[PDB]
């Protein structure tokens, strides 16, 4: 228990492979949460263990209860501590509204907001003083600017409102909860290049996608204990979209 | 038969629901209001409305459940052939440090207060035209949390506004509007303004009080206007100024 | 001293002259101000008096600070009591920031916040309970979807700042403070046509540009002696410009 | 030429001093701004020279347009490029807005938000593709929560639509622009006491002040190199006042 203890949810690829690679540098041990991919996870964890830190893949459905609880219930049996909960699992459903199933509404309800709020309250039951809690929106809570997004729009900017509710709760004990917004950014998954992606571009007033590590520096920024006077507050990496 | 445009209002047996049904239905809208428990107060409501000349159906739902979410729509279609308002005013107001919330409020809130819209609206646009109103009610919370106990609320409170956003996007070029009231602390039987609690709410405010039924029943109906057509994707306060 | 009155700044033509109008049929009696064109003015002021209410058109520089203050003066003067003020007198400088001249940053500091602010403190020597302060803003204090409104998204955005501290230190009084936030409206100026216009109205979600009357309604809601639990509040009326 | 250079308006004392100190450990030379009180710049600009940096105090009036210019100007002179500005310098009114004289009014304007946007306009004469702008807002510019703050408030939110603006035009140049919201900060100029102090405090969620360190690392976040992606931004730094 000599280090911090960062969870991670979704930490196998993308954001949260950067994220968990940049807190592992930060001094942080490194629990990451997996859907399906075993090998994804194991790669991330040898990447921490290269830097010298411990890390551990937890698989878990983030859209289940239970799948919640268990992560937060295995990183604390792995480490003995939590110090940080980056909530970054989430999807991304697209469609017009009339459209949209009662599957899609639950799913993506269950895995976008109701995951971080299960998980929280799970995390508290062991997080102390100095504690971090971190949540990834997106730029889209703040601006639909095209159709098609509503359900997503909704789970996100419900965490903007969980945040500052739980800054609030949280404030006298000195955990703090923050929210990062990502604009576009370019993964495996989400490539920067071709039609779509230049709609999406064209309301970025730097007209690009950005970069993994755009959202990984933030949340270092926000997990430091330096940051211990940011709390309730969301911070844009959007390349100026809701501008 | 379907001389008179519709209105839906989730919750409508009691407090702002009820409010609302009234000043709608004096706007010339028939009514249909949902309740889960209570038929003497529905029929209450449904009293009222004929009263004024309109008429009005209660129909009893689970907001908290996908198939009352559908069946709310359904029933209103088929008593009364058309849609052309949806208000979802049903929601719950769970209260107490995040740390003490337990699973089941967790899906209980999120169930009621945001699936229950999202259901609903898609259900809603099976029948709704050109002219359509989506009024959903939120809360100040939604916006500013100045105190502890509220994060379970202020999160689904703050989800309808993304949703709202979302849905007025998607909706625009159809004619039909989706807009968010967010009253502030208003009294009613269940929420009364007196009280050493509520002089702790109420000193938020800027105004040091409590709002009434009709002040949210009021901007529900200058939204569900026709004329309201250019007002999309917004919020209204009608807190007091506790947002401020 | 029978009926309210309600001061309108830059009530000669578009969305003052409506908002006039509306007022007046809801029972206020009017004055307006106007810098140039005292025939516009005149007419409103003929439209008010068919109604059946006392109007009277006070010629005032809204950029000067001596303006400002005499419309008031000069509507007390005329009408012995003040019930509404609505400052809708203001300008939209256009162009990339880089380009903006001193003058054109005095110009709309001057005229779309400091005469709302000057005229704010005057009108509170008279304004009693049930007063209404209405700031006509616009949408592009809240987003800014394209270049060349910096200046104005500035002092629109200022007004929103203003109309929440000056709805706080009224609440007590009974007089509330409320912006309404104006998309792309059509007018005489502002017509509709054009290739500017075009792409404007695309980001509203209606694609199409407002009316007058769309405005005028809006305040008529907020002014209404009903509306005393309004306050501090920002209504869009935008198709969903800022969605 | 050798390295990037900061211009920190206000830079002689509290906030201001705390960003010059940070920026220059991260390699900047500094130029200040300082109204009176020579000694007080010149004790900073000792500072930045003892970490190896250039460091130059220029007397300027924030408050009047000669002197905005002047300070970039003198800067551009000073180093021969700008790489970042960070306007800092500013006031706080306080007190019920029906006494507030024409005098506070334009003061707030011109020092606030007028400062600001002139002293933009004219580092665009110099900055290029990584430039940085940084406003220091305010938490008031998103929330009064008591009254005799809604001419701060006004300016405070005007800076956010402002940066908005200007992000916007900015965004294919390279150029960030982004605004810092402090909330109550303990200073040498600001000290945590009195009975007004005590009544802030109780509305932030940590029931405390900061300190300058919490804004100076927030600035320095936002002018590094690695944060293109960051535009159109605002970051609270308020313990949860916000919230």
């Amino acid at each position: 228990m000599t280090h911090r203890v960062a969870l991670i949810t979704g930490g196998s690829r993308g954001i949260g492979a950067a994220i968990a690679l940049k807190l592992a540098q930060d001094g942080f041990d490194i629990a990451i949460t997996y859907a399906r991919n075993e090998k994804a996870a194991q790669k991330v964890v040898s990447e921490v263990e290269a830097l010298g830190r411990k890390a551990v893949a937890v698989q878990a459905d983030g859209g289940s209860t239970d799948g919640n609880i268990a992560a937060i219930t295995k990183t604390h049996e792995a480490f003995g501590r939590l110090d940080a909960l980056v909530c970054n699992a989430g999807i991304y459903p697209y469609g017009p509204i009339a459209q949209m199933t009662v599957t899609q509404i639950e799913e993506v309800l269950n895995l976008n907001l109701r995951a971080a709020m299960v998980e929280t309250v799970e995390a508290l039951k062991y997080m102390k003083t100095g504690g971090r809690l971190i949540y990834i929106g997106s730029a889209f809570g703040e601006r639909a600017p095209f159709p098609g997004i509503s359900l997503y729009a909704a789970t996100k900017a419900g965490l903007i409102g969980f945040t500052k509710g739980v800054a609030r709760d949280l404030g006298p004990q000195g955990i703090t909860a923050n929210v990062v917004e990502p604009g576009p950014i370019a993964t495996d998954l989400n490539p920067e290049d071709g039609a779509a992606a230049a709609v999406i571009r064209k309301f970025t007033a730097t007209e690009s996608y950005g970069k993994v590590n755009d959202i990984a520096r933030t949340v270092s920024f926000l997990a430091s204990p330096d940051a211990s006077y940011i709390t309730g507050a969301s911070i844009l990496v959007d390349g100026g979209l809701v501008a």
